[PDB]
DNA sequence: GAGGATGACGATG
DNA sequence: CGCGCATCGTCATCCTC
DNA sequence: GAGGATGACGATG
């Protein structure tokens, strides 16, 4: 009675995202007043997501498999009018007036029986029993890929009207479906390395040609109407933003090109201006990265009965190994630095011979420093310092990891004054910081200079990382995680994915030719006929036109046959043969297509003559051309960047061997 | 003509054709002309008499388009007559 | 970096005079002198005049207010207040324009078009503004207009509080009316002449409407040297009137009406 | 205070208003005027007939 | 009973 | 992602010595 | 000289 309330009611959405606000009030509830959990002090308010209405008739559900029920158990599908409930700004006054006038259906109390549900309340919030999680979303994992192959229907709450709500079932049921969420649009796959934000932008962009400039703002409403996307607005920008940061020490690869200010490499990259402020536009590689030809390929998702975004895609390359997957979920995690594109061709080429391919180093674009792995999964990144005279000296390059303005007040502001127990190590410093490269014209006294040599120049201006790679969990073709122990493993599971393919192609290709190569054997047949002379245009009816074609020999429409060939794979169809101008009855037309016509037969004679091997080599070819072309265009745009100034001068320079304390 | 029959679709070089479309009285693309007039208010262009489909020959479409010429007739009759 | 010069008390009267209450007269002239002005070098197609031609070190206020602020006081005026030919405003008339340029048969959210009038109407007045346009545009509660060109989809702001506690542009949807085919026939499209921005083919000047805008949905603009507020009238009159004007007699006197109010 | 009771049953559109008051006050209310009294009456003046040709 | 003071307002910064 | 100060000018109330 | 405490972090509320 003391306090000011006596019930505490809380409402969400029926989205997984109010699950996290509720589990974290628990937690600060009972962390403190355990014995509050036994006097109705917490209550529940619940909302619709969907309802359907036809013939002024409405039906409430507040759960997916509830609805998945519905439509499993009455046979009117389409007959209902559907309508979505996905946020707020959705409902009305109207609709809350009915909302609130029935509070035995939404506003649900709690109950606690037993302290054993203490424990799972800890589960989802002990930093002790992270196995315990893991084992949790592994079993529950299991049971969803059960129930789907055996395909009988999940269980779901809110079926009826409940007075209260068990905690253990509150915890093994709907906070299990957020961590389920956030788990798969958290880390990215193995087979393609995009997340599910990438995959959508990059799927919109994909809808278009964006020969022109776009804006970012404008780009993230087109990607959010089409590909379904209910987070808000300024994660998508934020993830464009990403995707756009093209900068030393962020990617190597990217899938559109720098145009305005994307934040500098001086104060943490994060300084962009408005996405309205800048513009973009879709790079070149993009066209030989993902073949349009793949399309038929995957199966598509059907949400809204729209054709969306596949599940993952086929790339030439492992993503994650060019632009790195940095993701934190529940129960794991994944943080894989970036590698080398150059040698990831001749480690393919090597596996496609069949031998035993050589180990990689992680590399990173315009980065001169060199790396030296002492134990496995562990690596050492230093930089370079040029020391022009006893008293002078000069940071040559920076480790990865090292923003200007951090770098700056963590080390300059130590070392310039006399701290509570450190003398004034450096006297003077300058900072003549270019677009990319930095200078630090630093003084030092020649006496405290030998004591910074015995001690290590690395260790004194904190120049070593160490990293550790070991969390090498990737959602599987599947569906699952495994923890992989080598990058090799990786190449070879997507070789063999790869390869499973080259067939699929083959056999999509092949007969497709054909098709288009009988439909041009049939139209100039039909010429020919024409020049002989036996089909009379003199106003005849179609009946007889359609009788005279099928006695003739002349099949229907191929492209139709494999547009029907398609979803699970009148009478006769000859719009075709009557849709063409009288131009065909030219010489020059004629003389163009009897070559025409064999210009597809050289190529399905190749394909018939071709193997599955040798193709994506003829593919790299290309690839490889216009990546050289990109470098050189990477050149040029450094000769842009060329202000005129002099090289930088040749000086003593060493890189320290730190001992290894044999970690893990 | 085509069904009376004088001008023969045997490979003839298209510079005969523009001949032969020139001497019979044949004028150029309107819609080209009405385009030009708008800006300020090769040689002839043949285009449009060769980009008609077969279904022109047949008769149902000769039969509908006997009538669809004149449905534009009408209205044109229509407009200079009315105020 | 340029300096200012100051000589003479007089430039201080033109100082006061864009910040004076009691030269509302004086201002009036003012635009009048430059609008004839501006009328008269566009017939004889004669240059204007412009500064920062060569390097300068100072720069007088008289030809500082006589120069530079007036253009913003003439670009204010053209874009405050609506003609009297269509009755609607520079960013009224872009968004009709880019409406007109698709068809959208479905919704629409408000933020997405936002971005595509921006886009192809060369719209330079930030976001925030043309989203408030499009949502005056918008509102069609008793007391506030008599004829939109939109469908309300969404809390669009009710009569109770300031109308004006609408959701975000994102949270609402919009959808296209069917009045607008019938008010602005696309066989007009051959009357007007555009204007040549950016070698790209923009909105016009102005509308033909069939009826004057203003009489049904009201002009209430606030600019310098003169305002406009037009109160609402009634539909039904405006056509009676219009037969009658078409027969030659003397319109009779109209009354202003509004949508759903019984008040006399 | 010149009213004793007033409720606020106000619909989409429409409103509605029980409010109560004095009979004794009423015949005042009245002799002074009710749209004066509760400030009912509304002036406006059309002058600036101004707009582009 | 009249004049200075207070908000109504609609596009933009 | 909601939070908040103003401009140009015109006018309806409105209240006190 | 070792273990608890402090930030690095990337999509979303």
């Amino acid at each position: 009675k003391t306090l000011r309330y006596g019930k505490i009611m809380i409402m969400t959405d029926q989205d997984q995202d109010g699950s996290h606000i509720k589990g974290l009030l628990i937690n600060f509830i009972h962390h403190n007043w355990p014995s509050l959990l036994r006097h109705r002090f917490l209550e529940e308010f619940i909302t619709p997501i969907v309802k359907v209405s036809k013939n002024k008739q409405e039906m409430a559900f507040y759960s997916l498999p509830e609805f998945e029920e519905w439509k499993s158990s009455t046979p009117n599908h389409k007959k209902w009018k559907v309508k979505y409930y996905k946020g707020l700004g959705t409902s009305t006054s109207k609709e809350a007036k009915e909302y609130f006038a029935d509070m035995k259906r939404h506003r649900i109390q709690f109950k606690y029986s037993g302290p054993e549900d203490d424990a799972a309340i800890s589960l989802a919030f002990s930093k002790k029993q992270i196995d315990d999680r893991k084992e949790w979303l592994t079993n529950f994992m299991e049971d969803r890929r059960q129930r789907k192959l055996l395909g009988l229907p999940e269980d779901y709450l809110y079926g009826q009207t409940t007075t209260y709500l068990t905690y253990n079932d509150f915890i093994n049921k709907e906070l299990i479906l957020f961590s389920n969420s956030d788990n798969e649009r958290s880390i990215p796959s193995m087979v393609d390395g995009l997340k599910p934000g990438q995959r959508k932008v990059l799927f919109t962009c994909f809808k278009r040609n964006d020969k022109r400039e776009v804006k970012v703002a404008q780009l993230a409403g087109s990607v959010a109407e089409m590909s379904s996307y209910h987070h808000g607005e300024m994660s998508l920008m934020m993830t464009i933003i990403n995707l756009a940061q093209n900068f030393v020490g962020s990617n190597n690869l990217n899938l559109l090109q720098p145009i305005g200010q994307f934040g500098t490499r001086l104060h943490g990259g994060k300084d962009s201006a408005s996405p309205r402020y800048i513009f973009t536009m879709l790079s070149s590689l993009a066209r030989l990265l993902f073949p349009p030809k793949d399309d038929h390929t995957l199966k598509f998702l059907y949400d809204d009965n729209q054709r969306v975004e596949p599940e993952w895609y086929i790339p030439i390359i492992p993503m994650v190994l060019i632009n790195g997957a940095e993701g934190i979920g529940t129960g794991w995690s994944c943080k894989i630095p970036n590698f080398d594109v150059r040698e990831i061709v001749n480690n393919i080429r090597r596996l496609m011979d069949g031998e035993e391919p050589l180990p990689m180093l992680p590399s990173y674009k315009n980065f001169k420093g060199t790396i030296e792995e002492l134990a496995p999964n562990q690596y050492v990144i230093s930089g370079e310092v040029a020391i022009l005279n006893s008293t002078t000296i000069e940071i040559s390059e920076l480790p990865v990891r090292t923003w200007t303005q951090t770098y700056k007040e963590q080390v300059l502001e130590p070392m310039l004054n006399g701290t509570e127990k450190t003398p004034p190590l450096i006297t003077d410093y300058r900072e003549y910081h270019t677009d990319t490269t930095v200078k630090f014209v630093v003084k030092m006294t020649e006496e405290k200079l030998a004591e910074a040599e015995r001690v290590g120049l690395h260790k004194v201006f904190k120049l070593q990382t160490s990293l550790t790679c070991n969390s090498m969990v990737l959602f599987d073709h599947v569906g699952c995680l495994k923890k992989y122990d080598t990058v090799l493993d990786i190449l070879r599971d997507f070789f063999e994915l790869r390869l499973k393919y080259y067939g699929l192609r083959k056999e999509w290709l092949l007969g497709m030719l054909g098709a288009e190569s009988a439909k041009l054997n049939n139209q100039a047949r039909f010429i020919l006929e024409k020049i002989d002379g036996k089909i009379i245009i003199e106003n005849k009816p179609k009946k007889e036109l359609i009788k005279v074609l099928i006695q003739r020999g002349y099949d229907s429409d191929p492209v139709k046959a494999w547009k029907e060939a398609q979803q699970k794979v009148s009478g006769p169809t000859f719009n075709y043969l009557l849709d063409m101008p009288l131009w065909y009855l030219t010489k020059e037309k004629k003389d163009e297509l009897c070559r025409l016509r064999n210009e597809k037969e050289q190529e399905l004679d190749t394909l018939k003559r071709k193997s599955p091997s040798d193709l994506w080599k003829e593919d790299l070819a290309t690839f490889i051309e216009e990546l050289e072309a990109v470098e050189a265009k990477e050149k040029q745009d450094e000769q842009v960047g060329l202000p005129g100034k002099g090289g930088k001068a040749k000086g003593k320079k060493t890189q320290m061997a730190e001992v290894l304390p044999s970690p893990r």
